[PDB]
C-alpha cells in the first residue's frame, strides 16, 4: 500500500530536536510567520519542494566532476543530450532555475495585447507573461477550483474553453497555450495524456503554439502510469517522452522533478526562437553554454533527471505524499482532494471555522503546526493570489505541506500528521492573528503578527 | 513508543530494486551463501553494523578538511582532544580499526601463560589474547548464556567468578580483565554501571588491570540511561565518561559507535604502556599520529564520536532495532532476548525445527530472507563456527542464529517493515524451508566462500 | 620578483594532453573558433577568469554544509554577515551572478531618459542600464583609451568630465555614477582610492548616487596597496572596506574575486531601495534569502570572499598575471599596458600587422595559440564586436586583441611558461599567420558559434 | 627540459605563510625536531611522499561512490580487476597500507632460520622478515651504497651475490628474494628490466620465490622507459605489467605510487598461499573483501593506480624531483646521485663538515631549512638504520626532501632550493645540536634538542 524507500540513506542532515517550549519562543521571535523561521530551528521544513531535494551518491560524484569551462563543458553536453533524449526537444538553453526560463520564453513568444491561456497559472509564470503584455486566460476545467471534489486528472484543460477563446479572440491573438504538469495551484493535480493530445490537435489546427511548464512532469507521468487506461505497461520515461511530443517547447525548474537544489532550462523545437533565446540568455543568465549554472550543477541536474525516471523512486515519492494525506483524511482533517504529487494542502477555512478569514487562520494554523511538532508550511490562498486594482478572491484557500524529494521518512510524515490531527482534535483552541508589521509588498515573507 | 528519525536525509545511496525471480538467480549464483552476494544486488544490507554507517553533513565537511600530513595532522589533534574529553583516558593511539588496537593491547599487556578473563568474548579480541599466550576465562553471569531469558544488563560479569579466578590462579597471573560493552556474543547485551564499578573496585584491590572492548559503548550507555535507576538525569556523555573512569584503557572500533566507515583506536592511562604502544603501532598500523588512517578519517571519527553522544540519536538507533525485534516477537518469531543494541538474532534452530543443524538452518534461513525481501543477513551458526580440523567434525554452537545487524542512520522503519514482513511471512510457512548441503567447502574461513545447494 | 603559490594543491583536474597534430584537428572541427572547442580538448583554458576559479578545502567543506532551505538558510546569514563586515553595506541581496544584480540595480535606480556615467563600461552592465532607459556617458580619463600608455590607476574617472556632465545635463537627470573596479575594457586597470573619494565628494554635494561594479575589487585593492602612497601599512580588507565606504551600493560577480564558480550579489545602504530590491529579486532570481543560488554556493562565496582578503593570495594572483605579461613584453610581443589584474591582452593588430582587420587577426591568432600550445584564449576584437545590422558593416573596434584570462588558483608559472613560450614562438614567425574568413556567420552572438576557414 | 604540470589545480589546501621570526619560535617549540612540527605551521611538508598525494577529480568522484558493504563491494571488485589487469597477478588481498601486506607475506612465506635477500631493505619490510625468524642478506650491487656515484639502475641486484647466497646457504633455506622498485634507502634508485629478468631466471632454476616491494613501481617504470635501451616505445603500463611478470607476488603501499592517502595490498599467484592469506588478513586487517579500507578508499586506489600509468603524469612527477636536484647540484649542494624518483637526499655530512656527526648535522640542517623557508624534511641515516647489539653505521647518511605527488609546483621547488642554497652559501654558520630529551625507542619521533 505504501512502499518503503527505494534507496538507502547515504548521509544525514543534522537537526536540533529542540522541544516545544523552545519552539514556541522561536515562533514568537518570528512574529508567528513560518517564513521568518530559521532553518537551524526546524526539524521538518515543508515550506516547499523547490530546491530542497536530497541528491544521490551518483549526483554527488558528478558534483566532484564539475567542468567549469565557460563554453564547451562536458557537463553542458551531458545535460543537453540527456534532455534531448528524455524530453525529445531539439534545443535546450540552461537557466539558473525555472523563472529564468519563463523570463526568456515570455519575452520571445508574447506580443503585447496577445492572450496566454493555461490550466490555472503559477505566480512567476503569469508575472512574466503579463509583464510582457499578455492577458492571462484560465482554461482549466471548472472542477479544478473545487478543492474537495475528488476527481482524476483535475489539471486537465477544458477544450470547450480553449475553443471559445479561439473563436472570440482569434488564433493570431493567442501568443500560446501554457500547459503545466502537474498543476501546482490546484493541489499538484495531474494532466492526462488524452488531454495533452487533444490540446495539441486543436492548437495545431489553428497554428497556435503550446509550451509546457514542465516543473513536476515526472510526478505527472506517475499519475498517468497509475490511473490512465492503457499506460499501465509503459515506463515512466516512455510516458514523459510522449507527453512532451505534444508541446512546442517547455520551461523547467530542475529544482523540482530533476532532484537538484538549483537549476532549470528552456527547451524548444524552433530554430529561430532558439537563436533569439541564445541572444537573450546572455543578458539575464549567462552564456548559452552554462545559463547561470556552475558546471557541476548542470551535471547534477542531468543525472537527477534520469534518476527521476526510475519507477520505484517516483511511485514512492507520490505515495509518501499520499500517506500523509490519507492519515489526515482518516482523522477528518479537511484537505484538498485528491492528494497531489508533491504536497498535501490543508483547507484552513474548514479547519478553523471558529476564526474569520480576516484573522488569518492559515497563518496561525501554520504557526501552531510548527510549535507542536517542528514543521514549517506555506500559504497558498488569497495572499499568494494577489490583490486586484478594480482582493483576488480564490476558491482554493490552502495551506501547503510541501514534501522535498528523498529527504523525509514515513515516521516524519507521522510527526506531521499526528501534530496536525492533535491540533484538529482541539481545533477550536487555535487563536487568530493580527498584524504588528506589514510591508507594502511581498508581505507573506517578512510580515509579523500577534495573537488576538 | 518508537521515535521518528532525529535527522533528515541529506543524500541517498542508489539501489537496484531487482524483483524476487532475479533475486533467486543472484542467490543461486552466490551458492545460497549470503556472504557471496554482490552489494549492488542487495536492497537492505544487514550483514553487519560495522563500517556501514551513514555519516552526517558535518562529518563529510570534515572529510574535505583532511590534513594528510604524516605527523602532526590537525585531524589527529582533534581526534585526540575529543577522545580525551569524552572517554577521559590520558593517552590515545589511532588504529585503522578495532582489531588493530586489540593486536597492540594484547602484545603490550600479556605475558605468556597469564589469564585474560572477560564477559564472554569476541573472535578477533580473543584471538589476539590467545596468540600472545593468554588463557581465556569466561566470567560473564550464567544468565547471559540463556538466550531466551529476558533480563536487564545481561552482559554483567559475575563478581564471584572473578573472585574465584583471582583465588585459584593468583592476581599476578591475570594479565587483565577484558570487559566488553555491549556484549556481542550474547546478542548485544549491556553492562550496568554498578557492575563496572564493582569490577573496578575488586581488580584495583589486587593490582589487576581492566581494559574495555568499547566498540558499542554508546549503545551500552543508552541502556544505562534507560534502565539503570539513578541515571535518568545523566547525559549520554556523562554516562560514557563515568563508564571509562572504571578502566585502565580501551580498544575501540570506530566502525561501530563512532558512526564511521573505518577507524579505531587504543586508549590507556599508563605512561610507560603508552611509550611501548607508540613503539608498536609503527610496526603494524602507522605513526602514533595517524595509526593507519587517512587524516580525513581521524576527522570523521572525531566528529562522529561526538555526534554519538546526542541522546535522541542513540535513543532512536536502539529503538529502531527494538522495533524490529518487537514486531517479530509479536508474530511469534523466535529471537534472542532481550533485543540488543545493534542487531536482532533469529533463533534458526527453533525457526527451522524440522531441520537438523547438519542441514544448516541458519544458512538456509538467511538465503530465504534475501530471496523473499532483498535483505542480506549474516549466518551466525554452525557454518561460521567452522570445522574441527583435528577431527573433521563441525563445531556445533548452541546458538544457531541469523543476525539482522542494523547499520546506524542508514535505514528507516519502513525498511524494518520490509525485513519483518518477509520474515513473518516465511515463518507462517516455515516447514517449507529446505535444508542445505555443501557443494564447495574451503579448508578455512568457510563462512566467507562456501557454496551450498538444497538437499 | 614573482612569489611562489601561497597554497598547496589539494586536488587536481584531469586533462587530456593531446599533441599538436590532434589539436589541429580539434581546431578545424571547431571552425577555428576557440569558443567552439570542447573543454575536454583543452590543456590550459584562459577563455575567462569568470567562474573558473579553484576553491579551497575550506570552501569544499562549506559545500558539504549546504542548508538548502528556501528561506532562512544558515548559508545566507553567513554570506550576509560576511559582506556586511568586509564591504560595509547595510543590505545585501544574493543573485545567481553579476548580471542578475545589474538587472535589479538598473530597474531600481534608473528613470527613462536619465544618464548613467561610468569609467568606460562592461557589456552586460551597460545593456541593463540602456534597456531601462539610461543614456551611457564615458567619464574615464582620456589616458585609459591609449592602450600603450604605461601609467598607474588608468581606470580613474576624470573629475572634470563628471563635473561637465552635471553642469550640462543637471544633477537630477543623472541616475547614478557607475564606478567599476578594476576596469575590464581598459585591460583590467585599477582605480585609486584618491579617485573614489573625489567622486564620492562631488556626487554627494549634488545628491547623486554612486554604485560600484565591484567584480574585481580585490585585484583593485591590491594595486592600491602596491602603488598608492600611504596604503603600504593597510591590509587588503582595510582597503576594500574603505573603497566601498565611498559608494551607495554595488553589484558583484562572485565568479571573479570571490573565488567561486557561480554566485553574485547586490548591496545597498538605502532602506527603501532594499525593500524594492527584495520585491524585484523574486521576479528574476529567487527569494531574498537565496537569490538563485544553492545554499552551498552562498556558503562557498562567503568563505571565498574572506579568503580573497589574504594579502599573499592576491599578491600572487596579480603577480602571476604580471609574470605572463612581463615575459611577453621582454620578447617584444605587443600587449595592452600596463598589465591588468586578471588577464594579458595581446595586441593582435600589431602582432599580425600583415593582416587587415577584415581578415580577423585576433580570431586567427587565438586559433594558432591553441594549435601550438593547447591554450584557449578569447577573441576580443572585430568578431566579438559584431556586425551593424542596420548597415551590414562590421563594428570595427580600436582594440583588436586576444585575451589571456587567468582563472584564480588554477594554473602555475610553468603553465604561464607554456602560454608565453608558444606565443613568443608564434611571434618569431608572425608573418606566417594566415587570415580567416567566415564560412558560417549567425545573425547574432556571432563570436559564440561563427565558423571560419583560412584565406 | 622540465615539463609543466600535466593537470590543472582543482582545489587548494590553504596554508598560513607565517614569516621567518614566527617559524623560528615554532621550530623552538618543536625542540628543533621537524617531526614535532605541526602541519598547520608548514608551508611545504617534505617529510614523506607516503599518503600525502593530491587526488584527482575522478578519484574524489569515486570517493562519493563508496560502497561500504562488508563483503561484495563494487569498490573491492573494481580494485581487484584493476590490479589483476595492470600487475597481472592472479589474487589480490587489500590491506590498510603496505606494512599490513608485509606482515601477511612475512608470516606466510618465512620459516624460522631461513634467509630473505634483497636489494637493500626498508625499515618495516625487514622488521616483519626478522620478526618472523628470517636472516636478512643484502644482495644489492656495492655501488648502490656509494651516494655520490652517478650510475644508472643503482637499485639492481648483484647476481653474483645472489648466486653466492644460493651456493653457501642452499636454495631450500632461502625463504624468498625481496626485490624493491624503486630502492628507497639508496635514494629512490630504479631497477632495470634486464635485472628483474635475470633475477627471475636464476631464482626459478632453484625453486626460489620472488616477491616485489611494489611501492614505487611506477616511478621505476618511468626510469626504464627513459633509460633502458629498447623500452622507449613501450607504454608505462606495458612496462609495469612486464615488471611484475618476473615476480611471484608483491606488497604494495598504495600511499605511494597509487596516488592515494591510505591503502595497500598483497598480491600473489599461488592458490594455497592466497587461502592462507585470507585467513590471516581477518586477524590483523579486516575481511578479504576490504582489508581494513573503507570502500571509497579501495575505489580511490583503483582509480589512482590507473591514473599513475599516464606517461605525462609520471614524467612530470620524476622531472619535478629532478629539477630540485639539478638546482641544488648546480649550486654545489652535495646530494645523493643520481636523483631518484620521489625525493632528493641531501648528504648532510658533506654539507656540514664543520660539525661532527655526534652534533647531529642532519637534524640541525632539517631545522635550519624549515626556519628559512617553511619546509620540513626527514632523517635517513644512522638513526633510521638502528643500533646493533654487538650503531648500525650506514654509508648513506642522508636527509630526505620527499616530494608528495601532485601537491607542489616548481615555484615551491625553488623556495626549497633557494633556502637550502642560501644556507649552503653560509653553511659554516649552522649550529650543532644536543639532546635535551631522548626516549629509549623511536627517538627520531619525539626527541627534543637544543643548540650547542
Ligand atoms: C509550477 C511552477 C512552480 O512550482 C515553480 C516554482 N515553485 C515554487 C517556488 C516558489 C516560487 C514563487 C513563490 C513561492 C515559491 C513552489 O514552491 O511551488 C516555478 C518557478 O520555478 P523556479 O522556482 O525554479 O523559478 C514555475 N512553475
Ligand atoms: C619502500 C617501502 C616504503 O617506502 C614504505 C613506506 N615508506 C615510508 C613511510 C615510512 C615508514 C616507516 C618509517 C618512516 C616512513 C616513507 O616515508 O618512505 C613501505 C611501507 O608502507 P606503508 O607505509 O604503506 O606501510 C614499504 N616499502
Ligand atoms: C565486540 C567487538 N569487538 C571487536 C570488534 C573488532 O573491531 P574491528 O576490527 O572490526 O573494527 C568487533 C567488530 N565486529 C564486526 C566485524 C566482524 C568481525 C569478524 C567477522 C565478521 C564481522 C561484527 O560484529 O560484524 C566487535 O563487535
Ligand atoms: C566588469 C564586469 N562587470 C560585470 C560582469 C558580469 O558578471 P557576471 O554576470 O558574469 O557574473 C563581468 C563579468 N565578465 C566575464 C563574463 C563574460 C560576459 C560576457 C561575455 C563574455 C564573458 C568576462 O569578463 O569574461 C565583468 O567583468
Ligand atoms: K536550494
Ligand atoms: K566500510
Ligand atoms: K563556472
Ligand atoms: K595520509
Amino acid at each position: 500500500n505504501y512502499p518503503a524507500e527505494p534507496f538507502r540513506i547515504k548521509s544525514v542532515e543534522t537537526v536540533s530536536m529542540i522541544p516545544r517550549d523552545e519552539r514556541l519562543k522561536k515562533m514568537q521571535e518570528a512574529g508567528y510567520n513560518t517564513f521568518l523561521l530559521n532553518s537551524k530551528d526546524i526539524y521538518i521544513d515543508l515550506l516547499t519542494d523547490s530546491g530542497t531535494n536530497a541528491m544521490s551518491d551518483k549526483q554527488w560524484a558528478g558534483m566532484m566532476m564539475g567542468d567549469e569551462a565557460y563554453a564547451g563543458s562536458e557537463n553542458f553536453y551531458h545535460l543537453e543530450r540527456t534532455v534531448q533524449e528524455l524530453f525529445g526537444f531539439k534545443h535546450i538553453v540552461p537557466t539558473h532555475q525555472g523563472r529564468g526560463a519563463e523570463n526568456l520564453l515570455s519575452q520571445l513568444a508574447i506580443k503585447p495585447g496577445q492572450y496566454v491561456a493555461g490550466n490555472m497559472y503559477f505566480t512567476t509564470t503569469r508575472y512574466h507573461q503579463e509583464k510582457n503584455g499578455a492577458v492571462f486566460v484560465d482554461i482549466v476545467r471548472d472542477e479544478a477550483h473545487d478543492a474537495g471534489l475528488n476527481i482524476a486528472f483535475k489539471g486537465d484543460i477544458d477544450l470547450k474553453k480553449l475553443q471559445k477563446l479561439i473563436d472570440e479572440k482569434g488564433a493570431e491573438n493567442i501568443a500560446y497555450i501554457c500547459l503545466a504538469v502537474t498543476v501546482n495551484l490546484a493541489g499538484g493535480q495531474p494532466v492526462s495524456m488524452a488531454n495533452m493530445r487533444a490540446v495539441r490537435e486543436l492548437t495545431a489546427a489553428h497554428g497556435i503554439k503550446v509550451f509546457y511548464d514542465a516543473t513536476r512532469c515526472v510526478e505527472n507521468a506517475y499519475f498517468i502510469k497509475e490511473q490512465e487506461q492503457g499506460f499501465e505497461n509503459k515506463s515512466i520515461a516512455e510516458i514523459v517522452h510522449e507527453m512532451f511530443s505534444y508541446a512546442d517547447g517547455c520551461t523547467m525548474s530542475g529544482k523540482k522533478d530533476c532532484l537538484v537544489n538549483i537549476g532549470g532550462f528552456l527547451c524548444m523545437n524552433d530554430d529561430e526562437m532558439f537563436s533569439s533565446a541564445k541572444e537573450l540568455v546572455v543578458v539575464y543568465e549567462g552564456m548559452p553554454s552554462y545559463g547561470g549554472l556552475a558546471g557541476r550543477d548542470m551535471e547534477a541536474m542531468a543525472i537527477g533527471l534520469r534518476e527521476a525516471m526510475q519507477y520505484e523512486y517516483i511511485e514512492h515519492r507520490v505515495k509518501q505524499v499520499r500517506y500523509l494525506g490519507d492519515k489526515l483524511k482518516a482523522a477528518g482533517v479537511p484537505i484538498v482532494e485528491p492528494v497531489g504529487g508533491h504536497a498535501v494542502f490543508l483547507d484552513a477555512r474548514r479547519f478553523c471555522e471558529h476564526l474569520t478569514q480576516d484573522e488569518f487562520p492559515a497563518q496561525s494554523l501554520a504557526a501552531s503546526i510548527y510549535v507542536e511538532t517542528g514543521v514549517r508550511s506555506m500559504e497558498r490562498g488569497i495572499i499568494s493570489a494577489g490583490r486586484n486594482n478594480v482582493h483576488h478572491r480564490p476558491k482554493l484557500e490552502t495551506v501547503r505541506l510541501t514534501i522535498p524529494r528523498r529527504v523525509y521518512t514515513y515516521a516524519h510524515m507521522d510527526v506531521v500528521a499526528d501534530g496536525i490531527i492533535k491540533l484538529y482534535q482541539h481545533k477550536e483552541d487555535i487563536r487568530g492573528l493580527k498584524f504588528i508589521y506589514e510591508p507594502k509588498q511581498l508581505r507573506f515573507f517578512t510580515a509579523r503578527f500577534d495573537y488576538i
